């Protein structure tokens, strides 16, 4: 009863404590968001030459099942002319967000093999029924 079509509203705010990924420069970071293993895959812009990138980008991702869905956040380094250079990732269970609540917090990204630190990323997440205003508490 009372079937709802939930959406994941996610603001990829900023990150800090990113690793130096090459001999020169600092980090040219962007985040990749993926729901489950689906083709709902989104990318932020690249912020060049900083360990403290600020994206402040919002994405609106339709959900399949709020009791089991997972958001994976991959942090990677741009490598022009070559493939993305992976930094770190985290898998976030959608079922841990109180429905309708706006949760702003920092997440500890797990560095991949060979990477000296993973960084921390700030996300504002709101799991909201369709029709509710994004990023405002839903009553
Ligand atoms: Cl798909």
């Amino acid at each position: 009863h009372h079937h709802h079509m939930y959406q994941l509203h996610v603001r990829v705010v900023e990150a800090k404590e990113l690793p130096k990924m090459d001999t020169f420069g600092k980090c040219d970071a962007f985040a990749i968001l993926q729901l489950n293993s689906s083709r709902n895959i989104h990318r932020t812009k690249v912020i060049e030459k900083t360990y403290t990138p600020v994206w402040n980008e919002e994405f609106h991702i339709p959900l399949e099942d709020v009791t089991i869905d997972t958001l994976t956040v991959f942090l990677k380094d741009e490598d022009k002319g070559s493939s993305d250079d992976p930094i770190s990732l985290i898998k976030i269970p959608i079922n841990q967000f109180p429905l309708g609540e706006v949760v702003d917090k920092w997440y500890s990204l797990i560095p991949v093999k060979g990477v000296k630190k993973g960084g921390q990323i700030r996300l504002t997440i709101h799991i909201a029924p369709l029709g509710a205003t994004p990023f405002q508490k839903t009553d």
